[PDB]
Order: structure tokens, then sequence, then C-alpha cells
């Protein structure tokens, strides 16, 4: 288990190390041969070596199975050429990665702090799958002038094959369910979307598979969003879907998310890096941890212990909420009953 | 007030009775010179002319100053080149409508209905102007191969700045808010729409004007959909963006829609036909008295007898509400207190 950890800026050294800790207890209770080492990247690389994404950590993170990230950018770097932030395009340039995976679950006992009545918030567990570097993002012709502006919502057959295996055999780790969202009813990208899933599919016999128009799945997240598990959709249907469920727990700070592709998987928290909160002690290390157990599920196939750590944070959220869940636990303290609950 | 009826299909003589009788009741009241005639539309019309939107109706709604349009469909027309749904189509060519408004509001009492909790729906009430006629959905080059597909996000000065104008007016009838919404950060069409709203907008100096991303506007209209007001975006946004805002209020049937352009303007419930409930009684006539309010405040500027209406099944609807609604109130009985509560 060869971890690259790249702890980032403000938050990040913290959060990732609570992370290492619930690693390093399951490494002792399991044999699992941990073996990690952390490298400089993010603000704190630009400040040591003058860029985000120094030649030590692209060699790191090439010989290493996983990354664990941290986080990253400051006020301190909103300025210059050189941004925190091109380091987060350059690793996943690097590793080819081109599907985003972002989890949404309601923590039993936490339905209290969904925007939606509790009896719907209850049972909440998606995984929308994005499709990360196709689309009308980056689809060609595109431009502007003074009376029209266009984009190209294009698509080729591998773009969709490869997030829509991801998405298959993420859902069988799962409820073997996986609902493919595109506007097929109306556009010509829709329905190659759809008929190109579908074969795709053919393979993967042990995994039910469903289809919908992204307007109405926009109507299904918010009525009964716990009727799903996995959801495989192009860019900016991901993008548009990823936000709205990503509200849906009521609390932005307890997401993980990762991104797969050909190269090494990237596992990063959603938040930002705090930078007025960094060694203060209570910063909310729950999506950190979060991380690294969707690291042990996508990239080690080690889907029992994670859920294993999933159970662990979820009775330590009802047990000593962090501040920012109106606890008073601090980060250690918070991590100490995740640790309590692992054993 | 030259008004043209379109009762349609199934509930739809029933439903568009019951907005007719709170029209006629308004009229002794304030002499709005109220002038309708009924004409064949939909269904009823394949049965009776053989096509869905028949020669003397359509000079009728030509000479018309508004439309209320009752519903169309049924299974008896699933089969035939002929459909009844071809005459919305031909009904909203003709006019050129090019705007397509869609209310989501939350009835004060009625806030245990919504999917958010009531502290959030509480005081919902936005309407999303969606531009109809371009986009994507209509766009060129588009095309589809073997390999793959592409469709075109495309967008002219004049389309974005009609729509725009709609937004705006609509906006002095209510709170003087619109949010204009892009993906200007990644999209060219974004940046196009935003620059062109943005100077559309200097000619309208008494409403506030804002821009906000797709993607956040769908957290957004689930976190705190109570701060807007008037919504303003292209195709395929104001598709999903209806959608998602349509599950605000917890009941389909009570939502009304209207469709403005350059020809005479349509009202219409959002609902369906409802065939195995015509001729009952039993049918909840809110969404076509609320499209008859709708055309008071948009076809006439008659915005102060249009909130009167809106109180007035407001409170119908706590005091007795239709069976849709847990209640047992029949199409009559609703209409009845509807119409004491104008007086």
């Amino acid at each position: 288990m060869k971890v690259a950890v790249l702890p980032g800026d403000g938050i990040g050294p913290e959060v990732t190390e609570a992370a290492l800790k619930v690693l390093r207890a399951l490494d002792e209770a399991e044999g699992l041969g941990l073996a990690y080492e952390v490298f400089p990247f993010g603000g704190a690389a630009i400040d040591a070596f003058g860029e985000p994404f120094p030649e030590p950590t692209r060699k790191g993170v090439e010989e290493a199975e996983a990354v664990l990230l941290g986080s990253v950018g400051g006020p301190k770097w909103g300025t210059g050429s050189v941004r925190p932030e091109q380091g987060l395009l350059s690793l996943r340039k690097s590793q080819d990665l081109f599907a985003n995976l972002r989890p949404a679950k309601v923590f039993p006992g936490l339905e209290r702090l969904s925007p939606l009545k509790e009896e719907i918030a209850r049972g909440v567990d998606v995984l929308i799958v994005r499709e990360l570097t196709g689309g009308i993002y980056f689809g060609e012709p595109r431009g502007m002038s003074e009376a029209e502006a266009w984009n190209t919502e294009r698509y080729s057959k591998p773009e969709v094959e490869r997030v829509a295996r991801v998405a298959f055999e993420a859902a069988r780790k799962r409820r073997k369910h996986v609902v493919s969202v595109d506007k097929a009813n109306v556009l010509e990208v829709g329905e190659f979307w759809r008929k190109t899933v579908e074969e795709v599919g053919r393979g993967y016999p042990d995994v039910a598979l469903e289809h919908q128009y992204v307007d109405a799945m926009a109507m299904h997240l918010v009525r009964s969003p716990a009727r799903f598990d996995v959801v495989v959709t192009g860019n900016i249907f991901g993008d548009i879907l990823s936000d709205l469920a990503s509200v849906l727990p009521g609390s932005l700070g307890l997401l993980p998310s990762a991104s797969l592709g050909r190269g090494t998987p990237v596992f990063e928290p959603v938040h930002g890096s705090a930078p007025d909160i960094a060694g203060k002690g209570i910063a909310n290390p729950t999506a950190a941890i979060l991380s690294a157990a969707m690291m042990l599920e996508h990239a080690f196939g080690l889907v029992e212990l994670a859920r294993k750590v999933e159970d662990a944070v979820a009775k330590a959220l009802l047990e000593t909420p962090p501040p920012d869940l109106g606890g008073s636990a601090g980060t250690e303290a918070f991590t100490a009953t995740v640790l309590r609950h692992l054993a």
C-alpha cells in the first residue's frame, strides 16, 4: 500500500495527519503493508520550490499506488502567475484522471442538517461519477463575436466508454445500480451517450442499468434522492448534478472526492484550506478520513475496511460532533473516538 | 379584454370554466370589459376537425389579446401522425412565443408539502424565465456518427436581448430583482450571455441585476430558494432549473405557466389532461385559476387583481383543500370559496 501524501496548505497538514492516524491503526490491525511518504504540494511548494507541483512530488505520485491530498490555496498566492491551483490541474493531467467521483451521504442521526425533510433525507447515499475531460467545456469549435457566441458539446465513443466503466466497477462495490443521465430525447449527443452506455453495460450482467434525462434527474435528487446508488453523466451535467447533490447532506465540510483514470488515483476532501484556522486544532477531519476510506475502496478494493471506517466516523459524528456541527470536539478529539470505534 | 379560451381535453373544460367563473366575477366587480370565445383545440379538435389547431381557432387566437389554455392529450391519440401535442407546437410557433415563464411558490400554510424543511420552504416565490427558441436544442451544426456525436450551444445578441427584456419587465411587477444564470467562467456563450444582459440592464435602472453560474444556482434553489425573484437563463439551463424549481412547492398540480413573445401570449396549467377523472368534478382548478391570474398580470398589466386572485386561492387551499391535497373539496366547491374571498 504505497501512498503519496500531499498535505497542502492551511488545515491540510492537520486533517491529513488525522487520516494517517486512522490508516496506521488499520495497518496495525490488518497488516495492509502501508508505506507512505509526504511531499510538498500547493502554496507550500511554491514558497519552498517556486512551483506548486515540484519534480520530487511528480516522481513521488508516479511511483505511488494512490494519492491522499490535503487542501490547497490561500490569500498569500492570489497574485502572480504561479497559482497553487495549477498544481491540481497538473496533477490531474499528469495521471490522465478522466472521472470524478463525488459522494453525497446523509449519515443516520444527521438528517437534521439536510435542507430536505428528514423523511426524504434519510438513507441518502449517492455517488456521482462525472466525465472530466470532454464535453462542452473542451469542445470545438467554440468562439465569440459581436453578434454571437458558440460552444460545442462533443463526445467520441472512447470517452463515454471509459467513464461508463468506472461507474459500473464503482457500482459493483456498492448496491450494484447505475443510472446514466443524458438528454437523449432532444440531443444527438444524448442519444449517442445512451446507446454507448447500454452497449458497455452488456459486459456487466451483475449490475442494473437505468437511464434518466438530466431535467428529470434534477427533480429526483430533490424529491427522492434515497433511491439512487451510482449516477454517471457528462462533464457539464455532472458538474451541475454534483453540486446539487453536495447540498443534500447540509454540510460541505463532510464531503470527500476522488479522481480516477489511467494513472495514480487522487483522493481529497472537498472543503477549502481554511488558513485562519490552521494550527488551532479544531479543523474537522471528517472529509479527509472519508477520502482515506475512498482510497481503500477504489484504489485497493478493500471495500469492507472502507465501510468499517465510514461507520466509525458516522458514530463519531453523533458521539463527539466537531465545532462545525455545533459540537466542541477538536481535531485530535474527533479522531480519537473514530479510532475507538475502529477497534 | 379579448380572451381566446381553448379548454382542450380531459379535465380541461372543467378547470377552464372554473377560471372563467373567477374572471367573470372580477369583471362584474371591476368592469374589465371581458370578452371571451371558446375554440376547439387538442384531441377534441382532431376528433371534430382532423387537426389539433383548426383554422377557426388559429384565427381566434390571432384576434385575441390572450389565450387561456386548458389541457391537451389522451391515450385516444397516442397513435397516428396527427398528435394533440403538435397543436401546442403550432400555437407557440404561430405567435412567436420565445419566453417561458414558470412560477414556483410555496403558499403560506402549505410548507408541509415541500420536500424542503419548512424553515427554508417558507416564502418561496420564484419565477423562472426560460429562453425557448435558441440554444443547444436547435443549434447548428449537430450530428452523430459511429465514432462521435455533437450539438452546438449557439446564441446571437437579439435572442439574448428579447428574453432578457421580458425578465426585467416581469421583475418590475414583482420584487424588482433579476438573476441571470450562465456558465460565464468556462464558456464563451456564457460570457456573451452575461455581457449582453448587463448591457440590456442599463435601460432598467429600477431593477436590480445579479449574475450566477448554473451549478451554483442549482445549490441555491435547494439551500435558499426564498432569496430569489426573477431568474432568466438559456433554453437548456431554463429547462433544468424550471423542473428543479417545480418540485419546491411539493405538488405539480398547483403550477401555472405562460409563454410570452411577439404574438398573443399563452397561459396554461402545467398538469396533464387526467382523462380518467374527467366529468367527475373533483379536478383541482388551482393551476387554471392561477393561469388566469398570470394572464391579468402579464397580458393586461393588472398586477393588483392578479395578486388579489392569488391570495384568494391561497386562503382557499387552507380552507377547503382539494382531494389532491388530502381534502375533499370538489371543483365547484373549491371555486366557490375562492370567489368568496374575492369579494
